[PDB]
């Protein structure tokens, strides 16, 4: 009995989602420790905040050594990350909340004007359904800490879109405060699937209002994940014939040069005895295609995008290195949208940042869709630490957001690189 109603402000006078707020703020700091207070009072500084989320998205595209590096190096920033983390297990909802996240169009992939009549204040139907036939049933990661803020005094007017979600009971929450908003923050890694977009007017201006579905997309980041491998193809070498498992297996040590050329060079010249290895891997492969959808990595330098090997993101301004801003925004308006071919079988990880990899800066976050024709190389001696997806040849993919990053090296360098979102396509005809 007595019906409990979700937490819900939008409509409602903000003095009453702000006093919720300071309850539950304190709510929250009975049980934290000194350390965990006050690194989640230092997000009540935008400009900290703004820093602490991009360093949160900043780790899971840098290498467990560097990771490691900075805990040694007693990093406040990690630690700062790891106490915020900490503070919100801590917490879990006791209802379900309804709220705005805090997506902008560049992190819905969308690169195209919004507001495009009437002086650059109202939105085309026209507009509306390109957005709707492009984010509708996409998934978009929030890699950082994901705010949720509780009415519309957290509506930026210049920013033309807006995700309404609903966070479900028993997650893990936090709440901040500053004079005029309140809202949730929530951990990282969450994903939003848009549903349905229309257009709303709100206090005289125009606004695609998107209602999105919170989403967990399976991702290991940077730790990677030995046990998937292990559950999913644990009996995989078992299902090979004698013949599979040796084609694989010489694609895996000694044929892959000749392979990836001869594929790579459209099978010219002809080749019957490649041709036969090659039908046999595409074959082992399709064994056990993948069985539920998840993220793989695939670090490249510029040679894929047609640029230099080693393009650069990062430029010099008073002796500082910085992001050249001009150089991403060229960089995601170009690519985003566009396909991507691979003519050989091509090699992911579970782990996005093997340290051998460190300074590849585009960084390829593959999803592999549920039958896609790909296998993890589970039980293959000198194998272990790779946490390889050998995935067929011709894979194409469609990429549909970038996302630029700051990668830490190690203790004295930082590399601005990109994380490529990207979906797998009807493999390119050929």
């Amino acid at each position: 009995p007595i019906i409990k109603e979700p937490i819900d402000f939008i409509n409602k006078p903000e003095s009453e989602a702000k006093e919720w707020g300071k309850e539950e703020e304190k709510r929250w700091f009975t049980k934290l420790n000194n350390l965990e207070e006050v690194a989640v009072n230092q997000l009540k500084n935008k400009e900290y905040k703004t820093k602490i989320d991009n360093f949160s998205t900043d780790i899971l595209f840098s290498s467990l050594t560097a990771i490691e590096i900075m805990k040694e190096d007693e990093n406040q920033n990690l630690f700062d990350v790891e106490r915020i983390r900490e503070a919100l297990l801590k917490n879990t909802l006791d209802r379900d909340a309804i709220g705005y996240v805090n997506f902008t169009p560049k992190e819905l992939g969308i690169n195209f004007s919004i507001r495009d009549v009437e002086l650059d204040r109202d939105i085309s139907d026209e507009t509306l359904d390109k957005v709707r036939q492009q984010i509708i049933n996409q998934e978009y990661t929030k890699f950082s800490f994901i705010s949720l803020g509780l009415n519309d005094n957290s509506i930026n007017e210049s920013v033309p879109v807006i995700v309404k979600t609903r966070v479900p009971t028993t997650f893990d929450y936090g709440v901040l405060n500053d004079k005029e908003t309140v809202s949730l923050l929530l951990n990282q890694g969450f994903s939003i699937i848009p549903e349905s977009a229309i257009i709303t007017t709100i206090k005289g201006k125009d606004y695609i209002l998107i209602e999105g579905s919170l989403s967990q997309e399976l991702d290991f980041y940077n730790k990677g994940s030995e046990a998937w491998g292990a559950e999913n193809y644990g009996d995989y070498i078992s299902k090979l014939s004698h013949e599979q498992l040796g084609a694989l297996e010489g694609y895996l040590h000694s044929d892959y040069k000749a392979i990836n050329s001869y594929l790579r060079n459209n099978r010219v010249p002809n080749n019957d005895e490649l041709n036969k290895k090659i039908e046999l891997i595409s074959s082992a492969l399709s064994v056990k295609p993948i069985p539920q959808t998840l993220i793989a990595y695939r670090r490249v330098d510029g040679i894929p995008f047609d640029l230099p090997s080693d393009f650069s993101f990062d430029k010099k301004e008073n002796g500082e290195i910085i992001a050249d801003k001009q150089k991403l925004n060229e960089f995601i308006d170009k690519w985003t949208g566009k396909e991507i071919e691979n003519l050989s079988f091509s090699s992911t990880s579970l782990k996005s940042t093997p340290s051998s990899f460190s300074k590849s800066r585009f960084i390829f976050r593959l999803r592999l869709s549920e039958g896609a024709i790909g296998a993890f190389i589970y039980g293959f001696s000198g194998f272990q630490d790779e946490q390889e997806i050998l995935l067929n040849k011709n894979s194409t993919f469609k990429i549909f957001r970038i996302t630029p990053i700051t990668s830490i090296i190690n203790r004295v360098t930082k590399m601005t690189q990109v994380v490529i979102d990207a979906e797998g396509i009807q493999n390119k005809e050929i």
